[PDB]
């Protein structure tokens, strides 16, 4: 369930410089605060999935879509 109502959230959620775009600068600084120690397969493997755009970052179209209702 959840709907985009949690969606919307979790893209601020997960946005840390408040511009409406997601890359992956913030993305390790969301492991590490999430827990650190991650391999970089799972940056950048993350992100190329999810990064449809291929410009390093993350929109409110492929950001919703890979955000499914995720945490
Ligand atoms: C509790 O422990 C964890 C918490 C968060 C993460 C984590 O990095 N997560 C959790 C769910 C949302 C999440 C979304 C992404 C993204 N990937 N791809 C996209 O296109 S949008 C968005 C930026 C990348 C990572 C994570 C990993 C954890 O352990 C493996
Ligand atoms: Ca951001
Ligand atoms: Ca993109």
């Amino acid at each position: 369930g959840k709907s985009e109502e949690e969606l919307s959230d979790l893209f601020r959620m997960f946005d840390k410089n408040a511009d409406g775009y997601i890359d992956l600068e913030e993305l390790k600084i969301m492991l590490q605060a999430t827990g650190e120690t991650i391999t970089e397969d799972d940056i950048e493997e993350l992100m190329k999935d999810g990064d449809k755009n291929n410009d390093g970052r993350i929109d409110y179209d492929e950001f919703l879509e890979f955000m499914k209702g995720v945490e």
